[PDB]
């Protein structure tokens, strides 16, 4: 079925928190032995939300390797991603030792620091050029380069250094700054708009690693810009193009983290991302 015909079927016929259902359940469930450690108990945003075993991304050190996130490879389209939760006061220096550990390009960062009027992360970046941050604890330290606000979103290029080594990584920080707090966009155009941006950078490809995708606790906004993603590259890539199914994808996705989507809302918004960018894949 052409989605878009299946979009229709679907919001002409009232189910979303109906097909929504279908998915939830039918997804899976692995083990999260790490993160519940007792020791390990403030490194966790949530108490619902946490990496499976598997495919948690392990921090090089020897003390505690833990941090929320994980690693979620598409095999088909040959993109993987980095999801994560909203970096905690206290897991901001885990934050970059996993930047620069996994050789990312890219921190694609989906909202803002205080939404709803709360805080849903620290402000991990520096905010201007002249005060650069130091993390004791990993040995790195970060300094803003410079630093484009724009309309809909902002972009930021940024140093990572190995205080302790003397290596130096360039960082670009995307930004999305224009969800409203409630819901999702009334239009799709200014979400797809920011993906190819971010697909321009370099900070999506395979010769660098993986970008690292956050929102407060990595699983809603970032599953549906993941799940965009991953999508249209399949339609790119196929002798058959309708012959992608985003619900098996996402599906896919979920086998690597928990809860991706987290509302009906956003599942549909998803569909219509995915579909107005697919007219452009021409
Ligand atoms: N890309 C991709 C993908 C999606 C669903 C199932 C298997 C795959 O490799």
């Amino acid at each position: 079925m052409e989605m878009e015909k299946e979009f229709e079927q679907i919001d002409k016929s009232g189910s979303w928190a109906a097909i929504y259902q279908d998915i939830r359940h039918e997804a899976s469930d692995f083990p999260s032995r790490v993160a519940k450690l007792p020791k390990n108990k403030n490194r966790n945003r949530y108490r619902d939300v946490s990496p499976f075993d598997h495919s948690r991304i392990k921090l090089h050190q020897e003390d505690n390797d833990y941090i929320n996130a994980s690693l979620i490879k598409m095999e088909e389209a040959q993109r993987s991603y980095i999801l994560t939760q909203g970096p905690l006061p206290n897991t901001v220096g885990h934050f970059w030792e996993m930047v620069w550990e996994q050789k990312s390009r890219g921190v694609v960062m989906l909202n803002r620091v205080m939404e709803k009027g709360s805080l849903k992360c620290a402000q991990y970046w520096p905010q201007k050029e002249e005060k650069e941050m130091i993390f004791e604890d990993t040995n790195l330290k970060l300094t803003l380069i410079s630093e484009d606000i724009k309309s809909y979103y902002t972009v930021r290029q940024l140093e990572l250094e190995n205080l302790t080594t003397q290596e130096t990584r360039e960082i670009l920080h995307f930004h999305y700054t224009t969800w409203p707090d409630f819901g999702v966009p009334e239009s799709p155009a200014s979400f797809l708009n920011f993906l190819f941006k971010v697909r321009e950078s370099g900070s999506l490809s395979p010769e660098h690693g993986p970008v690292v995708v956050h929102c407060s606790a990595g699983i809603g906004r970032s599953g549906t810009f993941c799940l965009a993603d991953t999508c249209l590259l399949l339609m790119d890539k196929r002798k058959d193009p309708s012959s992608v199914d985003i619900k098996k994808v996402l599906l896919e996705m979920r086998k690597f983290r928990m809860g991706l989507i987290q509302t009906a809302d956003q599942l549909r918004f998803s569909y219509l991302a995915v579909i107005e960018g697919a007219k452009f894949i021409m």
